[PDB]
């Protein structure tokens, strides 16, 4: 009775049927109205609206998650509207404020002071089958930097989207924060700070801590357990990724996810441009996490179409803070023989690229002159401003389409409003959202028991996403499927991963399903109340 | 472990000690910080402040009640600030909105459709010893009228103050709403309405329903169980009170509570005026619930000082909507031989009263002319504007003190800011708050097992409250003890009730305590986390 009411996996609030209330001894704990799930959603949505800030909407929906999970996920899937609330950008403001606003803890807090005993910290977690973990140490949260143990908002929001877009069982998800200290002065000063009041442990101590984590997780949950890293600083992010990705089932969404969407965007763009990936010359604003990831994956796509690596790598140039990368580590692989230059406007003139991709978080970088030039060299220039949030974007959709006379093929990381041209035709610039990628990958991988997540599954994931963009959508300027469809996109992504895994004997879940589409559906969470 | 976390009676959040977390298997469910109860309060208070409306503060504190009760009550007792949030006035806005905003149900919903089976509805309630119930049918909520099953906010807020001001164990409190329909057009129209979508059942069906309620309650919980009525319409409020108060342990705070504070105010005022209750002539604006209650209790006080009823009743006049009450039911008892009149200004001229008490909810009724006149007949006129909220008050403290040249002795139902006079002396008009009365009465009654709550215990309660007003306070214009002290006032009230009950053999809790003060303390809730 009343206990059921307090269990968020099984509580229905007013959706408890009049019979159920009588059979479960709760008739009287609730008011007389019965409410279908649809009337329930209407209520939540009305609230959602009447509230003054998105921050308050985040708080509303999180409280709802803590009380009626089915309804939480029902509200979200009813996504374009709510994903920005439950995750990025609003979840950044939540992390900033996590110590002020801390209420009902979700997830696991694992500290360096638990070194040697991590395995026992996991035993505090009430749920015994975990198939998906998201972890952070809170050091690099979006553009807000080091928020330490406040970083917990990030894994919690991310898994919400695993469940909502992908259908991961939320009871099999484990958000985790690793607290090794923080360099955040304000937090260390704050009497309300919930983390360890000390600076970040660095070096060998840190590395062994992480090693014990992966070992503990794989050991309690099995080596099939998916471990996604998120919002670590640049150097740790590559170090840990490359150290672990052939031993554990694991990826870093910030470099690998981002690589998959962007490429999907490119593949999609080739249908408008009607030429091959090998006919492109690609210039990156930025040479960090994302930039290198995307490039690596573009190279793979080039190999797949038939080019060797040497000829393929020559098609891509990068630009860092200190300027263009040329002959004089991972950067070194794209260091072609060329006179050094610094000015972006001049760089695009000498290189004259077919596609221009901004992943350096410097807003405005794609100036009128650069768009002017891109529109001059190319009948239809590809221009990706993928940096977040809107304020740090390399240029607006309006500026992009205005200056290129509507000829630019454009996508961004953060969403822009549809643009109407003088033409009268309205363009709908697509959003390079990592959530086209991670939910479907996680679902596929976990569904067939893949033990390692290779770059190939990110490539084929990009291919599936592009295959889902309709010619109608391309004509509307969309390089990605409408965000309303991600549930189906995710399912398509996961179907492909599973089909290939059985065909390649990489799967580990046996016996093999006779129907892979149904097999994937069988592993997807329903918004419906269990009877 | 995690279950404890979900139990609001025993959850400590960050106050869980580092040992406790390890012994209870929750180390990892919480971030690393330990927080004393005082740091916990600081957090909650910071939140409380940063929020945009009192309505949002109500929502904050209610969520906190649903998650960490000790901390909830700790925050409240840390009262002048928070009582307006958790109860009236803000709880009115909450009731208006209860169907939009409905989250985690508290209390019992008992419907006419449960007639014949009420006893079994009570069995859904998880708590087995209930010593205090507050009930409403939602028909007359403050000045907002009929809010039907949305009325549940009212008992829930009221019991919060029983616990906070009085120390009732919140686990032994039962908020109840009786849903017999509503006459509220908007609600009956509203798809989100949580109540019965029908008009109010009236007459014999209604009366038998209520009869079964009292019978069920007394039967499951014992005849000592305190049953307080609240926010019923006028006619039901007297009907039910008089029908039940010699059979069940029960009172109506709106008529009896109000009577106790007001009288306490009067008794307090006689120390400034330095004359006897028998030297007064009292005029009421209003002749309803409150008015008649107060008058009845003033009469008792007069009898106690030595007057017979006949001579005593002649000292009091009433005024209703249709005018002064004179010779031409309960009203009939004060109908003295006098020419009929309607104009209030003229009424105060012919009657020339020493004390003027407004309990008709008509704001502004005490006009400049009336205050002018009151200040003319009396060196120090007593003027009570007890109607709520501020907007419906018979006059402001500023208007009262300005127009009477600082000579008026003033109290109100709703709080007014301190007034500085030309004198330089600052006056602090007291608030005739029912919460000086109900918490201490409930505590006393329940503590010694009184089976019926007589008018005498309301009279002596008024006496105790006045006895607590210091001569310093009287000089500052306060007719009630500072609202910060109610915990002690309540305790004084309950001590008196208990001492007298044993001296009069009216108590039913035996064996008799040797020390009644300690005995009362023993029955008071602590804000401290149980070890």
């Amino acid at each position: 009775g009343y206990l059921l009411t307090r269990n968020p996996h099984l509580n229905k609030d007013l959706a408890f049927t009049l019979e159920e209330r009588q059979q479960l001894n709760i008739h009287g704990l609730l008011p007389p109205s019965f409410n279908s799930q649809e009337i329930q959603v209407l209520r939540v949505v009305k609230n959602f609206e009447h509230l003054n800030s998105d921050f308050d909407r985040y708080l509303l929906l999180m409280d709802l998650q803590d009380r009626n999970e089915k309804l939480f996920y029902r509200v979200l899937t009813s996504i374009e509207k709510f994903m920005p609330i439950v995750y990025t950008p609003t979840v950044g403001l939540a992390c900033q404020q996590y110590s002020l606003v801390f209420r009902k803890p979700r997830g696991l807090f694992i500290t360096i002071h638990d070194r040697g005993h991590i395995a026992s910290v996991l035993n505090a977690w009430p749920e015994d089958v975990i198939k998906a973990i998201v972890v952070t140490d809170g050091e690099r949260i979006l553009g807000l930097g080091d928020l330490g143990c406040n970083g917990m908002g990030i894994p919690v929001g991310k898994l919400a989207l695993y469940t909502a877009c992908g259908g991961m069982n939320p009871q099999e998800c484990l958000p985790v924060i690793l607290d090794v200290g923080t360099e955040n002065e304000e937090l260390l000063k704050d009497p309300l700070y919930i983390g360890l009041r000390q600076r970040r442990v660095r070096g060998s101590e840190y590395d062994d801590f992480l090693d014990e984590f992966m070992e503990a997780v794989s050991s309690k949950y099995g080596m099939n357990c998916l471990i996604q890293f998120e919002d670590f600083a640049n150097v740790n992010a590559f170090r840990l990724l490359n150290k672990y990705r052939n031993q554990y089932c694991t990826f870093n969404d910030d470099i690998q996810g981002t690589a998959s969407v962007a490429v999907a965007g490119l593949l999609a763009a080739l249908r408008i441009t009607k030429n091959k990936l090998s006919d492109q010359t690609i210039l990156f604003q930025g040479a960090g996490e994302a930039a290198l990831g995307i490039a690596h994956l573009i190279v793979m796509a080039l190999e797949k179409e038939g080019l060797p690596k040497e000829k393929a790598i020559k098609k891509i140039w990068l630009v860092d803070s200190k300027g263009l990368i040329v002959k004089g580590q991972e950067k070194e692989k794209f260091a072609h023989e060329h006179e050094e230059m610094k000015n972006l406007e001049a760089i695009v003139q000498e290189i004259k690229p077919t596609a221009l991709i901004g992943v350096a978080a410097i807003g405005g970088a794609f100036s009128e002159q650069i768009l002017k030039d891109m529109a001059a060299f190319n009948e239809r220039p590809i221009i990706f401003a993928l940096s977040n949030p809107t304020s740090k974007a390399e240029c607006s959709a309006e500026q992009c389409y205005k200056i290129t006379k509507g000829r630019a093929i454009f996508a961004s990381g953060s969403p822009f409003d549809p643009v109407t041209l003088p033409n009268g035709q309205t363009l709908y610039p697509g959003q390079g959202n990592n959530s086209y990628v991670f939910p479907g990958v996680a679902l596929g991988v976990v569904a067939c028991g893949l033990r390692q997540i290779t770059d190939n599954i990110f490539l084929t994931t990009a291919e599936v996403i592009a295959q889902q963009v309709s010619d109608k959508h391309l004509e509307e300027g969309r390089l990605y499927p409408p965000l309303n469809t991600i549930r189906d996109v995710s399912l398509k992504i996961a179907e492909k991963i599973v089909k290939d895994a059985y065909q390649e004997k990489t799967a580990t879940v046996y016996p093999e399903p006779q129907n892979k589409e149904a097999f994937v559906r069988s592993q997807m969470y329903s918004t419906d109340y269990d009877q």
